[PDB]
């Protein structure tokens, strides 16, 4: 679990999306398991507008943060799930990692701000839910 708070928004993992996430929809991409929903109280996190391919991430299923080198956003095919089919999911981004399904919502961070959200996971991989592209999250 986890979600990142800017402004009047709270992003979360599409597939963890709770009741009052979907009554307060502002966007949705399946493809991109991401959900946004409004707020009524103001988020203080600081959204990354870069193209770094280094940072650290909150890894809940070892209460730890890790340091990574990840690709760049990009389409990769992701294995069937009890929240989706085999699919190819969009602006994913890998590392070797730990991630367990738990773990989805957890931040990945550059020095400039937030970049991410652990999205997928398995054979020694973790992969990140790309947020850098969402420039209207900011206004
Ligand atoms: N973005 C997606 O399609 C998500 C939906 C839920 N997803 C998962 O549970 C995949 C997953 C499997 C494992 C493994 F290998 F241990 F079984 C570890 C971590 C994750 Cl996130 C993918
Ligand atoms: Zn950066």
């Amino acid at each position: 679990s986890g979600a990142i708070y800017v402004g009047n928004y709270r992003v979360v993992n599409r597939h963890l999306a709770t009741h009052n996430d979907w009554a307060n929809l502002v966007w949705e991409d399946s493809s991109r398991d991401l959900l946004v929903s409004s707020t009524t109280a103001q988020g203080c996190d600081t959204i990354a507008r870069c193209d770094c391919q280094t940072g650290v991430y909150y890894c809940s299923s070892r209460r730890k943060h890790y340091p990574v080198s990840f690709s760049k956003p990009s389409l990769i095919f992701v294995e069937a799930s009890e929240y989706y089919p085999a699919r190819y999911q969009s602006h994913l981004m890998l590392a070797v990692g730990h991630s367990e399904p738990g773990d989805c919502g957890g931040i990945l961070r550059c020095q400039h701000g937030v970049v991410g959200i652990v999205s997928t996971g398995g054979n020694g991989l973790v992969g990140f839910a790309d947020v850098r592209d969402l420039l209207w999250l900011d206004e």
